[PDB]
């Protein structure tokens, strides 16, 4: 039936993840990071804890990604370790009558990996997809649904924005950087890469990784990619739509897979050749785009124009200090799900962003994304009225209507 989870990624709660390449991104000079993931919010160690509380809310699935650096720290040194933590992990979703959402790419790599020159050099296919084999071999008999890569469009979808193109120097400057500190010609981490040279070479390797499991998940399993949907709306009747789309979404949408996992937080207004600055009088979120729960169904609507493929909704949510805010957020995002479905567009799952307050990348602690609050010294967990409310959400379910 349909899913109602939440969702998080290892390098924003796990904590620790010291052979991940960000980590020596986030040491170096110049610094694009505001603060060092660090110890995150320690869902390394409680993990057990989230899925029991996540369970008791009353959500059916359960969204995490597994860590490539951990299950491969070092180019052909296997952890046995951490793969049988992740089958923990897998087992512990499975106990509480969850279905695991597993994502095997979520934008961090190994060290050595980024220093190969990641996907920006088509060398990298292989290992990941061995990689994916790998997992796929120990963990896949657990898997409910599969992404490969987490929103591998995304810096094609902000090149259109202004700030992308104004910081564009200083990530490629802390790229040299950590570059120089791993004693390397290149440094690579996927998030930081080049979309125009990677798009290609991480849809091949997709297309590969996803034969490779399905053939090791006997074809029982559902394998796709999710990627950053906005609401594109013309903001100038000669708007680069169709070029923006290239650049952003349709090779995504048109590769290999068994679905795509949409993931929109707002809409954006586009001009001729970038991005139009927001419309002002409107409610932003602390990520400074605006408030926008009805996004959802354009950006729904927008991948259905395009693919027969099934649709998730792998990540949506609100980042914002007051949880008011996202239960309204919350209460209008639904409906659009809902929506979209009696126009017979294929939704079969709805996964909020986030379960936990976590580290959000560049921005830091700051952004308060999740339906539970964590205090990052005891990493004591403390659910906010959403999280219960979304619960009551996921029980009430789908209406008569569908």
């Amino acid at each position: 039936g349909f899913l109602w989870g939440s969702a998080g990624a290892a390098y924003q709660i796990e904590g620790g993840n010291v052979a991940s390449d960000l980590w020596v991104v986030e040491h170096v000079q110049p610094t694009i990071f505001r603060e060092a993931s660090g110890d995150a919010v320690d869902a390394y160690h409680r993990v057990f804890d989230d899925i029991a509380l996540a369970a008791s809310l009353g959500f059916n699935a359960h969204r995490f990604s597994i860590e490539w650096s951990r299950i491969e720290p070092e180019k052909g040194q296997i952890s046995l370790a951490a793969i049988a933590y992740y089958r923990r992990v897998l087992e512990a979703i499975r106990s509480h009558g969850m279905t695991p959402v597993v994502t095997l790419h979520h934008f961090t790599s190994p060290r050595w990996f980024a220093a190969a020159g990641g996907f920006e050099t088509r060398d990298g296919i292989e290992p990941f997809v061995r990689y994916a084999e790998i997992v796929s071999r120990h963990l896949g008999d657990l898997f409910g649904v599969v992404a490969t890569f987490n929103e591998p469009n995304l810096g094609g979808l902000m090149s259109w924005g202004s700030l992308s193109k104004q910081i564009r120097p200083i990530v490629q400057a802390s790229r040299a950087s950590a570059a120089r500190a791993v004693n390397s010609d290149k440094f690579a981490p996927l998030v930081l890469g080049d979309f125009r040279i990677q798009t290609p070479i991480i849809i091949e390797a997709h297309e590969r990784a996803y034969d490779v499991i399905r053939r090791e998940t006997g074809g029982r399993t559902p394998v796709g990619l999710t990627i950053a949907v906005n609401d594109e709306r013309a903001g100038t009747p000669d708007a680069g739509l169709d070029a923006k789309l290239e650049d952003a979404v349709l090779p995504w949408v048109r590769a290999r897979g068994d679905f795509i996992g949409v993931q929109n937080y707002t809409y954006a207004l586009v001009g001729k050749d970038a991005d139009l600055p927001n419309p002002e009088g409107v409610e932003l979120t602390q990520m400074n785009y605006p408030f926008a729960p009805e996004a959802l169904e354009g950006a729904i609507r927008l991948v259905a124009r395009h693919t027969d493929k099934p649709i998730y909704v792998t990540e949506n949510g609100v980042a914002t200090e007051d949880d008011a805010r996202r239960v309204a957020f919350i209460d209008r995002a639904v409906p659009a799900v809902f929506a979209c479905m009696r126009d017979g567009i294929d939704v079969r799952g709805y996964i909020h962003w986030s379960f936990l307050d976590n580290w959000e990348w560049f921005a830091g602690f700051g952004p308060k994304f999740g339906l539970v609050a964590v205090d990052r010294t005891t990493f004591e967990r403390t659910p906010k009225p959403s999280a219960a409310h979304l619960g009551r959400l996921a029980r009430a379910g789908l209406p008569g209507d569908l």
